[PDB]
């Protein structure tokens, strides 16, 4: 019968930006995310109690908790540090600390657990909760 041929034809692909990477040692004091590495090394440094939130945006309410984190994190500054883990960055984070579910929220002080909690919190829960374990 008729010959199926078909010559598939290319496109040459380019790059859109450029390669750059850089560090220094900045404070951390500040709600923002850390890396694994970063997050020992600043977490299980600091003697303030900190307050580490391990997050993925496929939990729903996030939208809601950034907001809340965001009012709260300024409020809680002197005292805890707010501190933000997506389990996307760090995979071995939630196998590590044994997290199964969202948000979430946990207790660190001088580097070691206080207490844990799971689920979405409002400000005042928040607050209410790390002053119990702080």
């Amino acid at each position: 019968g008729p010959g199926s041929m078909s010559c598939y034809n290319e496109i040459t692909t380019l790059l859109e930006f450029d390669s750059n990477d850089i560090n220094t040692t900045q404070r951390i004091n500040m709600v923002n995310n850390v890396t694994d590495s970063s997050f020992k090394n600043e977490v299980l440094e600091s003697d303030l109690p900190v307050m580490v939130d391990f997050w993925a945006e496929w939990c729903g309410p996030c939208k809601m908790l950034i907001p809340i984190i965001d009012e709260i994190s300024k409020e809680l500054q002197d005292k805890v540090k707010v501190l933000k883990m997506n389990i996307d960055e760090n995979p071995k984070t939630p196998s590590e600390y044994g997290i199964r579910s969202i948000p979430t929220i946990m207790l660190f002080k001088n580097g070691e657990q206080k207490d844990t909690k799971i689920g979405l919190q409002q400000k005042n829960s928040l607050l209410d909760w790390i002053n119990k374990s702080i």
